[PDB]
């Protein structure tokens, strides 16, 4: 695909389609044997509590596991994004 | 012992001492290439709200993270129990 590639986008789709997310600003995916261990960081509103913000975090942990096969583990924490700005994921 | 089960018994110590904190229910940590990734879960006071059981998982990962240098990701959640 790359084949990394293409599953990071799907984890990337899955995210953003959940309600509060406003971006995924970085994805960081580890291969270990066929199985995937992630740490992300979604961008959410800044008018958010933080309350509200944990709450987007688990909603995304559980739709991104529920629905891309081999993820072991995911980790998610939240940053408060934008007024405006900006970016397209990034990934390591 | 080995290496990873001195780093397990860090994990829970570290954790343990949090604020909040009742009792680590498990711990899962494995090594990826050069670091170490957990995901653990700890009890909390039933009492607490879902708010306050989220700042006290937070507050276990700061913790853990700043006193444990490999742990390159550390996901804690909580059940009350």
């Amino acid at each position: 695909g790359s084949h990394m590639e293409a599953v990071q986008n799907r984890i990337v789709e899955a995210a953003e389609r959940v309600p509060g997310v406003r971006g995924v600003i970085h994805l960081r995916a580890r291969y270990v044997g066929q199985d995937i261990w992630a740490d992300m960081i979604i961008g959410v509103d800044p008018e958010n509590t933080r309350e509200q913000a944990h709450e987007i975090c688990e909603a995304v942990q559980a739709a991104v596991c529920g629905k891309i096969r081999r993820i072991e583990s995911l980790h998610v924490s939240a940053e408060a994004r934008e007024i405006g700005d900006t970016t397209k994921p990034s990934f390591s």
